[PDB]
């Protein structure tokens, strides 16, 4: 074959040249000792790694056995098992050398498929953003009569936008007197900011919220401003379009907004092979030496401080890469039997061997000196140690100092749920943040309490009392934790990408619970999002919460169970087809384009952002419902065909209509469904990744 063979070891020969040639020059790493390090890490490692997966199975068997078979009666079981282990003793996180964007400054956190170069490189730019073309090209400025977009700029909607914005600066950076509504122009005098206004001149309530200008003080090109953290730069320039019919010839408003972003080799991509993953692995290669090209990613931002010095802010967004979990494994590298690695163990030395380049100047991402990896679908704390050492092991490898590799643990899993406290404390001196993923931990949810009975409708999920529960004990743990200062508080992604208006309205509801950041789908929607962190003081939230027990272990394992007699035949039939409407959608760029992340329509056409996590759910929801009586086999193939022309009708696409079972997308489809019962945990991967390389192989024949 095309591998290389090193140890016990067997490398695809594109990975291998791919390290050699391109990851390894410049980090001082020899060849020969790197590989010779993955093929030890693998060796050790992989036994414990199995193991943990067992444990999984056990568990979930023991649980299965028992609802085939109280919340006291409950408890005192999953304690019995080890699933509910007891509370560790009080502690504080001892992680250090972390950036000021994720121990201090509360704002949005970005998520992108780093397969995507293009996308990528618009994320981690998207540390600064247009409001105005935010607030113009969304519904957040209604599209009522006269106020519509058209082919060219249409002046009453942009006036919208414009006093949209005043309304923010006045919100944000008060003057002392007057409003930015108001203001004509723009000096910098005394190392102060002055505001004129037809009236007389002021200066801001807060003198202090001035942090900066461009071009000459008498006549700033820009005005830089700061509030919770978080800059505001007024751009300053009368004869721009909007500039020469706004008051005090203000061009547009630039709010810093994705403050940190996520490169993604999980869920929002579809990698089943070497190939795939040294696409991706090159991208993240690309990010961190600064090099990536597509358009670039932008340099750093130059301003002049009030007092006359000079200084640069980040022209980029601090970037994480998200590696997959503990349970698949890749056959861009097997051992001699064939057997195929581990792709949480391989990601964990190839991200972390490339992250070496984000810290040192480009030819830089950290400057304290830390790796920011995010740790998916783990569950429990022994899983978390199990991670904590695997990065051990790597620096070791990489000669890199012990406790460089930082973690962002995803609470999206219901055994780390009821067990965060531990979890966190297994990663004291690693933890850089935890997450509630709450699409994974929704799927698990199903899951962990399949045959406990049907469970209650996707969108009936979001406001169970088991998520509402999960959601504040997340953030109390992490405070108690002495997160507030030291690491973010995160909480999830808004996947409704068009409805922006409503996001502005309720996406505010995560700040306002003491969320240091949440997660986002788009540049735009980052921007949009960084409002919120301006009108919610999460700083001052999280001292007040500070210390407060707000959920019980009873709410956290409250199962969502429905009721008898819950729904009527036309409410089932909408779950089914939006359900199965959700799964085509996704599947079929995933399956026959490698497309890990696609906006799909739902049934009332709404665009909806689709990833595995969302595909864990839909998939899971289904299985449960044909599981327990609620539809039959029947219902499912017919949603699936009345569902699946319409997909081929949004969209190198290869119908799955008329003829479903010649495709192979579709037979996913459907097996996701009807085999999701006995997935682990009720992943999706396994099949996903069958599929896809059954595609690329009958492609290839
Ligand atoms: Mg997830």
């Amino acid at each position: 074959t095309d591998r290389v063979s090193v140890g016990n070891l067997r490398i695809a020969r594109v990975l291998y040249d791919f390290v050699n040639n391109e990851a390894l020059p410049g980090t001082d790493i020899d060849p020969d000792s790197f590989w010779a390090g993955v093929d030890k890490v693998v060796a050790d490692l992989t036994p414990q790694n199995q193991a943990l997966l067992n444990a999984r199975d056990e568990l979930q068997a023991q649980i299965d056995k028992w609802h085939r078979r109280d919340m006291d009666a409950y408890r005192q079981f999953l304690t019995e098992i080890g699933y509910l282990l007891p509370e560790p003793d009080d502690f504080t996180i001892t992680t250090s050398g972390v950036d000021a964007e994720i121990t201090t400054t509360a704002g949005p956190q970005l998520v992108v498929p780093v397969l995507n170069a293009r996308f990528a490189l618009n994320a981690a730019n998207a540390r600064w953003g247009s409001l105005y073309d935010a607030l113009y090209g969304t519904d957040v400025i209604p599209e009522t009569d006269g106020a519509e977009k058209g082919p060219t700029y249409n002046k009453v909607r942009g006036d919208k936008v414009i006093a949209y914005a005043r309304k923010f600066l006045d919100d944000s950076v008060p003057l002392s007197s007057g409003s930015f509504g108001d203001a004509t122009g723009f000096t910098v005098q005394d190392g102060q900011l002055v505001v004129a206004l037809p009236d007389k001149s002021t200066g801001l309530a807060n003198p202090g919220q001035f942090a900066g200008y461009t071009g000459a003080a008498e006549s700033p090109t820009s005005v830089l401003l700061i509030n919770h953290g978080l800059h505001i730069e007024i751009l300053i320039d009368p004869e721009s379009q909007v500039g020469t019919t706004d008051r005090a010839g203000v061009k547009d408003v630039i709010l810093e907004s994705a403050i940190t972003t996520i490169m993604d080799f999980e869920d929002s991509v579809a990698a089943v092979d070497a190939a795939d993953k040294v696409l991706g692995y090159r991208n993240w290669l690309g990010l961190n030496k600064g090099d990536l090209a597509a358009r670039v990613l932008n340099r750093d931002r130059n301003y002049t401080a009030p007092g006359g010095g000079q200084f640069t802010l980040p022209g980029r967004s601090l970037m994480f890469v998200r590696n997959v979990g503990h349970l698949m494994t890749n056959d861009a590298i097997v051992d001699t039997d064939g057997s195929e690695v581990f792709e949480g163990i391989m990601d964990a030395l190839f991200t972390g061997l490339i992250a070496i380049h984000g810290l040192k100047a480009s030819d830089i991402n950290s400057r304290t000196g830390s790796i920011y990896i995010v740790k998916p679908k783990m569950h429990g704390p022994a899983e978390v140690a199990f991670t904590c050492e695997l990065f051990s092991r790597v620096e070791d490898v990489l000669g890199l100092p012990q406790n460089t590799m930082k973690i962002g643990i995803m609470d999206e899993e219901r055994r780390t749920t009821v067990n965060l406290k531990a979890c966190i404390k297994a990663a004291a001196d690693r933890v850089v943040f935890i997450n509630t993923g709450f699409l994974d931990r929704t799927g698990d949810e199903i899951h962990t309490s399949m045959e406990a009975g049907p469970m209650v409708r996707k969108g009936t999920m979001k406001s169970q009392p088991w998520i509402l529960a999960y959601e504040d004990h997340n953030v109390d743990a992490g405070l108690a934790a002495g997160f507030s200062g030291r690491a973010q508080v995160g909480k999830g992604m808004w996947t409704m990408t068009e409805l922006m208006a409503d996001m502005v309205e309720t996406k505010i509801a995560q700040p306002r619970a003491g969320a240091s950041t949440a997660w986002v789908p788009s540049p735009t929607a980052a921007t949009l999002h960084a409002l919120h962190y301006h009108q919610v003081d999460v700083a001052a939230v999280q001292q007040g919460l500070a210390g407060k027990r707000r959920a019980t272990i009873e709410q956290l394992l409250t199962i969502p169970l429905a009721k008898e007699l819950a729904w009527a035949p036309d409410e089932i039939r909408e779950e089914v087809d939006n359900n199965c409407q959700s799964i085509l959608g996704y599947v079929v760029r995933w399956v026959d384009q490698g497309v890990g992340c696609s906006k799909v329509p739902d049934i009332h056409d709404v665009a909806l952002m689709e990833d595995r996590a969302t595909l864990r759910i839909s998939s899971q929801l289904l299985a449960n419902w044909l599981r327990h009586g609620v539809i039959t086999s029947a219902d499912v193939r017919a949603s699936l065909e009345r569902m699946a022309p319409l997909v081929d009708r949004q969209n190198a696409y290869r119908p799955m209509a008329p003829n479903f079972d010649d495709s192979i997308a579709f037979l996913a489809a459907q097996e996701l469904i009807l085999s999701g019962a006995q997935q682990p945990n009720g992943y999706t991967e396994p099949i996903l990744h069958r599929r896809r390389r059954e595609f690329k192989a009958r492609a290839a024949e």
